[PDB]
């Protein structure tokens, strides 16, 4: 009959899970994402070879992970998407039940993975209409700002130019400034493509238009 405590064949458990995953997706045994993770539950009631049929159930997070419902061999799958910028660690507990006797609970962990699925953003606060003196090289024309909210190379942001790469450079920091004297009498006005871009291996990127007026220096004073 029925008189055995079912039992886990692991003290615990680790997965991994990449935040992009689609709903339905099995949670897998390492940080490389190849291979499941396994959860083997048996009970000694039951000969050896033949599924134990046991209920196993989470303690916690049952929205967001499911156990496969039958099978010596059980996987976890995802329910909904996860967020690795809102979190990136689950605990919880998981239960097999026998119909009478409970086993021991075990522990799983889940790390959720980064993807590269976030743009630099540009702070919108920074001020996109810009003035700059004519005729002085290196002169500040202005500041902008990205911050991309993902993990490690893939939240780390670089600045470029879209466009007038010979007239203006841009530092690391977003500061931009003229690489040559400017000449308001041949254009008074530059509409600068700024690019902030990820370190990801599949970079992502964004853009802003700047507004650049040209100041005038009285013709009178220029040499
Ligand atoms: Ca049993
Ligand atoms: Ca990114
Ligand atoms: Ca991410
Ligand atoms: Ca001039
Ligand atoms: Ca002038
Ligand atoms: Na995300």
């Amino acid at each position: 009959e029925n008189n055995q405590s079912p039992y886990f064949t692991m003290p615990s458990y680790q997965g991994y899970i990449l935040e992009s995953a689609p709903v339905g997706a099995t949670i897998s045994e390492s940080l490389n994402l190849t291979t499941p993770l396994r959860i083997v539950a048996l009970d000694k009631d039951i000969e050896d070879t033949k599924d134990p049929e046991l209920h196993l159930f989470l303690n916690d997070y049952t929205s967001v992970f499911t156990v496969t419902p039958t099978g010596i061999t059980r996987y976890l799958t995802l329910l909904q998407p996860v967020d690795r910028e809102e979190q990136q660690t689950y605990t919880f507990l998981i239960t097999a039940f026998d119909g009478v006797q409970e086993s021991e609970p075990v522990v799983v962990n889940i790390r959720v993975m980064d993807a590269n699925d976030n743009a630099p953003v540009f702070d919108p606060y920074l001020p996109r209409n810009l003035s700059v003196v004519e005729e002085e090289a290196n002169a500040f024309v202005g500041q902008v700002r990205a911050t991309d909210p993902d993990a490690g190379i893939n939240g780390q942001v670089h600045y470029s130019l879209g466009n007038f790469n010979n007239l203006f450079r841009i530092t690391s920091n977003g500061s931009i400034y003229t690489a040559v004297k400017l000449n308001r009498e041949a254009r008074d006005h530059y509409e600068l493509v700024v690019v902030a871009t990820d370190g990801a291996v599949h970079p992502r990127h964004s853009t802003l238009t700047l507004y650049i007026k040209v100041l005038d220096i009285d013709d009178n004073l220029e040499h």
